[PDB]
């Protein structure tokens, strides 16, 4: 088998992208949040706080009649950015762009943190990092993915997120008319539970390249790009007026500035960032100061090729006995 589905920027800064996600009997479909960085498939729901829910659509598993409530599980999570959210645990139907999974764990919250109840265009997360982190107790569960898995037609799904346009996330194939040259495959461990690979190194715009080691996870539910602060500070340099900000949080630049490129390596192979693409917008509304899509991974522990770096390939996540992951221009 195999499945299609288009994923949308929630906003014009492609703060982050949402696909369909059909779940229940008859479905109901919510927009989800394609997380590789994460292992919970998790909706708002009937159950949710009503005071923090806001204008997502809700999972009502009372309404569902494949929905069977996993008896004494409970998840609780909570996020590299401050966010969490937890409840009780369903069994359901859970299909993706005609991929189906039955008796998938859909996590349904009795709790959100603010951040997710202010964005009123993300109905939950759907979780692509391996098994290893589900927070399903006391027995964890597995991903969609992982679920889906065997019954596909080659252990793979892929991400081909837009840069202000939707995208597309296939299951079980390799569309080899949505990148141009070849996918240039690379190890990961999963010894965290993340997509974890080692980059071969940077440039920033017509700069030499330079090879240096940058271990780091492809992560979709991440906006930005968060790497060592001695490539951010290199990057940043190249623009006129840019600036670490204590009060906002990170790198900023003049709104007016045209910024350059940022080259990552992946094995002998090249992805190249347009500038454009690492242009966040004011940092308040009205501002001439842009937040930047380069931010330093020094308060992290980990560097992250977030959505920024992503949406500037291909990305093939193989889920093969060995799992490796594939990067290709487009
Ligand atoms: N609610 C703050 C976090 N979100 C994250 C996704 O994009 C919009 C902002």
């Amino acid at each position: 088998s195999t499945g299609s589905a288009t994923t949308t920027p929630i906003d014009s800064l492609d703060d982050a992208y949402i696909t369909p996600v059909q779940i229940g009997t008859p479905a109901q479909t919510l927009n989800l949040d394609f997380d590789t960085g994460s292992s919970d498939l998790w909706v708002f729901s009937s159950e949710t706080t009503a005071s923090e829910v806001d204008g997502q659509t809700i999972y009502t598993p009372s309404k569902s009649t494949t929905a069977k409530l996993l008896s004494g599980a409970t998840w609780s999570i909570s996020y590299g950015d401050g966010s969490s959210s937890s409840g009780d645990v369903y069994t359901d139907t859970v299909s993706v762009g005609g991929l189906t999974v039955t008796g998938q764990a859909v996590e349904s919250a009795k709790k959100v943190s603010s951040s997710f109840t202010e964005d009123s265009t993300i109905d939950g997360l759907l979780g692509l990092a391996f098994s290893t982190l589900n927070t399903v107790s006391p027995t964890q569960q597995k991903t969609f993915f992982d679920n889906a898995k065997a019954s596909l037609d080659s252990p793979v799904f892929t991400a081909d997120l837009g840069y202000h346009a939707p995208g597309t996330y296939n299951f079980g194939f390799i569309d080899t008319t949505a990148y141009t040259g070849s996918i240039t495959y690379t190890a990961v461990s999963t010894k965290q539970g993340f997509w974890e690979w080692t980059s071969t190194g940077y440039a920033v715009g017509s700069g030499t390249f330079k090879s240096t080691s940058i271990d780091g996870i492809a992560d979709t539910g991440t906006t930005l790009l968060y790497l060592p602060a001695t490539v951010v500070s290199a990057y940043w340099a190249q623009v006129s007026g840019a600036k670490s900000s204590s009060s906002v949080g990170g790198y900023v630049f003049p709104c007016s500035a045209t910024l350059p490129s940022f080259t990552f390596g992946v094995g002998s192979a090249r992805i190249v960032i347009p500038g454009d693409y690492i242009d966040f917008g004011p940092i308040s509304t009205g501002s001439s100061s842009c937040f930047g899509g380069i931010q330093s991974s020094a308060g992290i522990g980990i560097n992250i090729f977030g959505d920024v770096a992503l949406k500037a390939a291909f990305v093939v996540f193989n889920g093969a006995t060995t799992p490796t992951l594939g990067f290709a221009s487009k």
